């Protein structure tokens, strides 16, 4: 049910629990000692996922699979990584990376002038690098949005939760046919780009969720954000082609976003 993995077991006594981060299921802040095994007396701030006491056997099974998928996926710079686990003599602890600036939507909204272009292209670019990595590990996100992208102290984008309804982010085949593909996450990426370039704006402003599918079927897409360059808008529109095979891949999006990054950095 919960065996001992030598590659992942962390001593629970080297984990000092703190304030809750989210959920009501729970994510709690903690200070971990020795997350870097070379310097074991060195502390780091970590995020600890655990269940609430009112949780079921099914909730445990789900938390276990999330931990098991995380081990499989392997480490990447732009994903929230698994640091360790506490499985014996107590509650299951799934220890993950902590991102001090919270989610991307919140990061962008708190810095709206009453943050520069290299910073926005760098958010977008990193999310693409992270999504390209997940895709190579055969991982379909299903809910890519700015709120599921976390920001660290060093402005590092880290995609979370990879292992009413968000209608406004879902690719047509996902909303209607309930089919989730890598190409459908590219659609969600197009919406994520728009969220970035509007500094955390709400997709399809003024349009109610119910009137959305008809507008999409008529071939209507969001207009270009107020001061967004057409290269980036062209990418958004490409992400929103009705036909999945006509949308870019995460490889093309990384190549295209890298070019914008050098263009914004060179002069
Ligand atoms: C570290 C320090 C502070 C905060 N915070 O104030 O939100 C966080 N946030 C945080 N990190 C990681 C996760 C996740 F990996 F569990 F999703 C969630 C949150 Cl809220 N980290």
């Amino acid at each position: 049910d919960l065996p001992l993995d030598p590659l992942w077991e962390f001593p629970r006594d080297r984990l000092v629990l703190g304030k809750p981060l989210g959920e009501g299921g729970q994510v709690v802040r903690a200070e971990a000692f020795g997350m870097d095994p070379a310097r074991p007396d060195q502390a780091s701030t970590v995020a600890v996922k655990m269940l609430k006491d009112n949780a079921s056997d099914k909730d445990l099974a789900d938390l276990v699979s999330e931990m098991e998928v995380m081990k499989l996926i392997g480490r990447h710079k732009n994903i929230i990584n698994l640091l360790g686990v506490c499985t014996q003599e107590g509650p299951l602890y799934v220890i993950v990376e902590c991102a001090a600036k919270g989610n991307l939507r919140e990061f962008l909204r708190a810095r709206r002038p009453p943050l520069s272009f290299p910073v926005l292209v760098s958010c977008a670019y990193q999310v693409a690098r992270g999504m390209q990595y997940l895709e190579s590990r055969k991982c379909i996100h299903r809910d890519l949005a700015a709120r599921n992208v976390l920001v660290t102290e060093d402005n590092v984008m880290k995609i979370a939760d990879f292992g009413r309804l968000p209608v406004k982010w879902m690719a047509p085949e996902a909303l209607f046919d309930r089919v989730y593909t890598h190409q459908s996450d590219v659609w969600s990426f197009g919406i994520l780009l728009w969220e970035i370039f509007t500094l955390g704006g709400s997709p399809y402003p003024g349009i109610p969720v119910e009137e959305l599918f008809s507008l999409l079927r008529e071939g209507h897409r969001m207009d270009r954000p107020p001061h967004c360059p057409p290269e980036l808008y062209g990418l958004m529109r490409e992400c929103w082609h009705a036909a999945p095979s006509q949308r870019p891949t995460f490889k093309q999006l990384v190549e295209a976003l890298d070019k914008v990054l050098l263009a914004v950095s060179e002069e």
